[PDB]
């Protein structure tokens, strides 16, 4: 129920301790003037100053001149900041816009299109992001909300992804959640008490060659659909071998414990794990920070299910990509699609109450 | 505040002590054969008594022989049992199944149109339903997945609906829960703790017509979107208006405290509240038990958000139609509509070890 504090040299929600809910939306821009944009970063930055602690947007939600609209929506009264983080950021469209060009970060790469993509143009892209996390939804809900309506004629929203599990963690002491496949997703990640591995994997450095970078991280999103009906009519040891950890326990073949180091010889050579490992990938890390989801039904008689894939790293170019290029024959393929894709460049920190999101860029 | 009991006299999910999150299901059937349909609900009969104390189903999520498939999925493996209640209904249509026809409540009556309706058929009506309630959403979305999986070949799944009330961990049990319009909703409603109230409103009795539903309850769903950047214009005035309670502490007008009990006629005469109070509609009251839910956004950039309401009751005749009917004239009309819709009969309860769902309907 504690609130996770907003300043910071980096931006929360990234290493910090992942939280049960997302509600993520994908913005677009409807402003050509800077200043009002401007504006609108500063006005989103004391909403989620207050957002975060727990506290109503502007004058609040109620006891104001009854002839005007609330200036809260007011569905989070009497709630706990419930571990709200807000995280921002900015994709390579917000760059055609308010003379931005020559600004638009290198680490900020365009994806190639990988085998079996089949990416709806709809629910990809976007100017720019908010992550909500929270660990209770209608907490989540509310920020978005508040944060779309604020920025009423300025920004539309693009697209938006409700999770409602989590698929991750940075906090090794804790258990590991399991995705809808049935497996723990999370053991070899990047913990938030890892700063040596944060600043190597995760932060934009100075010296990477954009300034007003430095402290901030790249995102890659991606929407990936599960063949549940495939894969559940799919035995133990195939489950298994996909992976290369059993099932049970999560532990790698052959070993009796989860956070045992896998023995990548062991499994298969098109294991998922095999694949995805570092040391098959030239050292690439990520921090994976993804959550399940389910819209419904697909119509033709079955659950929808998915996995909403967030990552950050310290370059696109050398965290994401090279480990999903790699994934080119993993056995997972057979049960997931990727449908939405975006990247975005996530801002440093907010460092005090007088600073504000993208205050380095602008 | 672990583990609901499955057993009783009734089914759990009713009057049972109201879960943090929903995953709603409705299935069709899709085979024609009586004795397979029975089969199906004795194995989802014992998943459920499995799945609500917490354990996997069948012979477990692994461990099993590698070549087969595992009997249960595994994605909650580790959680708790959540307060998990699993409660099944049985729609209109599939009395025109199994040689059923005759023994269709009357109680469980098709729905009129009501003014304002668009009801989308994809997500309307449905065979069966399983109502899975949980504190932990993948619980409910797990029983749902596993269900779903243990009747493929005889049930498809029509329509799904996730929902979220309060997050118990961080908001106290008895703080009233916010809707999506900000106004605090649940104040006036049956509780569980009020058995008589139980008997008189929402379980079908003996002498009510149809006895194979004594102990069971009618339920009616419908799935209304708020438009939501409409109502965020408004006034604070013409929202406290709409509802006939203020937002901050939810009081009726002209009254302190959100428990106090509403003077009708200080509201405006199309005031929600007016409407839909029992002494504006003979009585008629209902057991509501319905979830909010965000989907995410439209093709036209706006909240797909709103409320699943629930409501359970003892004749879909006393209940929901005359209080929907009354809600003709409704300020909330504005900034609402009804996009589907559904009705089930919920029979009574597995009263033992040897019971099984539907055992007083199919004998
Ligand atoms: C639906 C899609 C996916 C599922 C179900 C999935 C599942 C898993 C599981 C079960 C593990 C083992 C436990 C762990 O260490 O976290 C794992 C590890 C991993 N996954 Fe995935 N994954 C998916 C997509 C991706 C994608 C798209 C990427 C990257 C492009 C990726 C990168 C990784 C990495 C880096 C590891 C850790 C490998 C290691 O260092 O041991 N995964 N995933
Ligand atoms: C999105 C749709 C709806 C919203 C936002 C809504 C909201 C509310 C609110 C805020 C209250 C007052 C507090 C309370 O006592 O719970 C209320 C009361 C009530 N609502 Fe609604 N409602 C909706 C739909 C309906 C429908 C469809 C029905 C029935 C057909 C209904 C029946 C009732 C009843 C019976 C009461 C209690 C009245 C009393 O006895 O004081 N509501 N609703």
């Amino acid at each position: 129920g504690s609130a996770v504090p907003f300043h910071g040299a980096h931006q929360a929600g990234i290493a910090t301790p992942v939280q049960d809910r997302l509600h993520f939306a994908a913005f677009d821009v409807t402003t050509e003037d800077r200043a009002a944009f401007v504006a609108l970063l500063k006005e989103w930055t004391a909403a989620a100053r207050r957002l975060t602690a727990g506290h109503a947007v502007g004058e609040g939600a109620y006891g104001g001149l009854p002839e005007a609209p609330p200036d809260d929506t007011g569905e989070a009264l009497g709630l706990k900041p419930s571990r709200l983080t807000l995280t921002i950021g900015f994709g390579p469209s917000l760059f055609t816009r308010f003379g931005l060009a020559d600004l638009r970060p290198e680490a900020l790469a365009d994806l190639p299109k990988f085998p079996g993509d089949n990416l709806d143009r709809a629910r990809s892209g976007g100017d720019l992001c908010v992550q909500a996390c929270a660990d209770d939804p209608q907490v989540a809900v509310h920020a978005i909300r508040n944060l779309a309506r604020i920025g009423f004629g300025k920004v539309v929203v693009r697209w938006s992804q409700l999770g409602f599990g989590k698929t991750s963690s940075t906090t090794p002491d804790k258990q590991t959640p399991r995705n809808l496949l049935g497996f723990k997703d999370g053991t070899r990640n990047i913990a938030g008490t890892e700063k040596d591995r944060l600043d190597r994997f995760v932060w934009a450095a100075e010296k990477d060659g954009t300034p007003w970078m430095t402290g901030g991280s790249y995102l890659v999103a991606r929407r990936i659909r599960m063949h549940i009906e495939t894969w559940d009519r799919a035995s133990l040891q195939e489950q298994e071998d996909v992976f290369g950890r059993d099932k049970g326990e999560g532990a790698p073949v052959g070993k009796a414990k989860e956070r045992d180091e896998p023995f990548l010889k062991a499994m298969k050579p098109d294991a998922h794990v095999r694949l995805a490992h570092p040391d098959s990938n030239g050292g690439a890390t990520l921090l994976r920070r993804g959550y399940s989801f389910t819209d419904g039904t697909d119509g033709l008689g079955r659950l929808d299910a998915g996995l909403f894939f967030l990552a950050y790293q310290r370059d696109i170019r050398t965290g994401f990509v090279p480990v999903q290029r790699n994934l080119a024959t993993d056995a997972l393929n057979e049960f997931i699609q990727h449908v939405g894709s975006a990247v975005f460049a996530v801002p440093p920190g907010v460092r005090d109450a007088d600073d504000w999101w993208g205050s380095t860029l602008f």
